[PDB]
DNA sequence: TGTGTCAAGTGGCTGT
DNA sequence: ACAGCCACTTGACACA
């Protein structure tokens, strides 16, 4: 047998509160990089699971440079 | 009506 | 073998 699985998983914005949020920009503001029982523990303050804030932390550090891509620009032919 | 945005989803080589 | 962000992209979400 081959195929996977019986799976049809489902991610709705899976959004964290503003505060929530606050606590990840905190922590990404001051800090690229972080071990988990430091970020846990931000995970723990505004009650996200660990991943969540990881992910949140994962997204911010390639979007900077992008937003940089802009300033200058996008140039490719 | 459609898409960007966001968070995942997903996928890719790098070193010990 | 080993561990897995980084970058693209979809998969739900705001918006003209």
């Amino acid at each position: 047998a081959s195929d996977g699985l019986p799976n049809k998983k489902r991610k709705r914005r899976v959004l964290f509160t503003k505060a929530q949020t606050y606590e990840l920009e905190r922590r990404f503001r001051q800090q690229r990089y972080l071990s988990a029982p430091e970020r846990e523990h931000l995970a723990s303050l505004i009650r996200l699971t660990p991943t969540q804030v990881k992910i949140w932390f994962q997204n911010h550090r390639y979007k900077t440079k992008r937003a940089q891509n802009e300033k200058g620009y996008e140039g490719h032919p």
